[PDB]
Formats: C-alpha cells, structure tokens, sequence
C-alpha cells in the first residue's frame, strides 16, 4: 500500500525524504507557484515577485484559492515560513526567486525540495512536482488535457501563409532577442501549426545564455525573413513600436502588417500564460470556431 515516505530527487542531485503526502505546501519561488496551481496542489502560501506581486497569468486563481502572498523575491522571511506551518517547502535553483542558499534553514522547518524551472518546460516541472505531492495522476491529466487542446486548436486555426518568428523587442541601441528552436515558446506555437524561422546562433551577443531566447544585437533584426512576427511580453498596442521602427520597415512581417503581440504575460511559458497565448491565436486566426475552444483561467470551482 505504502508510497509514503518517499524520497524526492532535488535538481542539484541532493535528495529530500517526504514522510507523508503534503497538504500544506509553501512555495518560496513565485515562478514555481504557477505550476503548483496548474496541478491543483494544496499550496497555502507563496512568495512573490521582487515587486511583491503574484504573476498576473495566475494571480486571480491564487487569490481565489486563498494562497497567502508572502515576501518579495530577494527577501526570504524564514519566520513567516515557520508561522505558516507548512509540510512541504518548495525552492527554485536558479533565479531572482531562488531561496537555494536558505535550504539548510528551511529544511529545519519542514521537508524542503529544490526544483529548476529555468532549464525545462512547465510540463517537465509538473511531473516532478507530482512526485513531491502524490499528484502524479493530476500532473499527467493537466499535461495531457493541454496537449489534446493544442491538437484541437491546430485543426481550427487559419494561420498566415509561410513562417513566423518570435521576437523580444527592446528597440535600437540595446540587446534584443529571438526565441530559439527548443524554447518553450517555439514548441508551443509549433504545437498549434506555426512554422518557425529560427535565429542564427552566430547572432549570440554577450555571455548570458538562456534556454528560451537567443540574445542578439539589434542590427540582426533586419535579417529576419518570416512573414509573421510574434512579440514577447507585448500587447498589440505596444507592438506599434515594432511596426513603426523605421529601421525595420522592410521586414516581411511589417510589410504584410502581420505583427502580433503574444501578450503581457508571455515572457515565460507556464500553463496559464500558455493558455492566454493559445487563446489569442484562436481569437485572431480561428474565426467563429475560436470562441468555443477558448479556455478560462478556471471553471467548475
């Protein structure tokens, strides 16, 4: 019968023994909280962004589930963790929201696990979170339902002819970026039928490398060939700056007026920002097939 206690494999190759199924999960990493919510884990409290907020893709869901907002990233409050009486404490390995250095102190309060969201998809992260929480079946269900959804959406979209690129636009005089072939963004769009133009890895600027984005000198933007451009972290209103950038006036996507914001929450892909992104593709490209496939933040509360 027993699958508790169990031992969780932390992202750094350490381990953490979890004596019983956690029912009071506290997240020290605002980024991880999105995926805890995605699999309906019993999260009772979560740390926040440096700006003391929950990520907007899921904030409303966290508030609805009464997830207590804790400290802003960068100011881990060990005493508030003690107060929450957690039975599982979740820490990220890499990022502003990472409480990795506090693991020894955290482990003194409750079983503390270490996960990495920076180097894998939310889906891969969801599977690991399922093991830590006994929600393996829920993780798979969430992942699979989502996959089936993208298959359904793929069938109803009427995308522009040709290819698209995925750009993070900051304008002239500054490093810009293009989504890489293995990025979560590229995989998501490809899953609903978008055919992508990939960036030249030679364009790499500086020494900071990320899984999702190739960082590049602004001047390389003029070399993009795709007939469509999707803009990271931008609304269509904000996209105007890209459309009206005189240096970019010859881009095929600008010539065709096929430049589209991926939305304010599209920097990082989790279930909820992915949902928003896919919803925007339905509304733009699926016509009156669009609405019935649009997915809410949640339903059947």
């Amino acid at each position: 019968q027993n699958v508790w206690p169990r031992t969780f494999q932390n992202a750094d190759g350490s381990i953490t023994t979890i004596p019983s199924q956690p029912k009071r999960i506290l997240s020290t990493a605002v980024t991880v909280t999105g995926t805890l919510l995605a699999i309906d884990a019993p999260v009772i409290a979560s740390a926040a962004t440096t700006q003391s907020t929950f990520f907007e893709q899921w904030r409303k869901l966290a508030e609805l589930r009464q997830v207590k907002k804790l400290w802003p990233a960068g100011s881990v409050d060990l005493e508030s963790v003690y107060v929450e009486q957690p039975d599982l404490i979740v820490v990220s390995m890499i990022g502003a929201d990472s409480a990795r250095d506090q693991i020894p102190l955290l482990q003194a309060i409750a079983p503390t696990i270490l996960v990495d969201y920076s180097d894998q998809t939310w889906q891969s992260l969801a599977q690991q979170l399922g093991l830590a929480t006994g929600l393996e079946e829920q993780a798979e269900r969430t992942i699979h339902n989502f996959e089936q959804w993208t298959k359904q959406v793929r069938d109803v979209l009427d995308l522009p002819k040709g290819r698209a690129n995925i750009v993070s636009y900051h304008g002239p005089g500054v490093v810009n970026a293009v989504a890489k072939a293995q990025s979560a963004h590229a995989q998501l769009l490809q899953s609903v039928g978008v055919v992508l133009e990939e960036p030249d890895p030679a364009w790499q600027a500086g020494s900071i490398v990320h899984r999702d984005f190739l960082r590049i000198h602004y001047e390389h933007l003029t070399q993009l060939q795709a007939e469509t451009t999707f803009l990271i972290t931008m609304t269509d209103q904000q996209a105007q700056a890209f459309l009206h950038d005189p240096i970019l006036k010859n881009l095929p996507s600008i010539q065709r007026k096929q430049v589209y914001g991926l939305g304010e929450n599209s920097f990082r892909i989790d279930l909820f920002s992915a949902r928003e992104i896919i919803n925007s593709l339905l509304r733009r490209f699926a016509g009156e097939q669009a609405q019935s496939l649009v997915m809410p933040l949640e339903h059947h509360h």
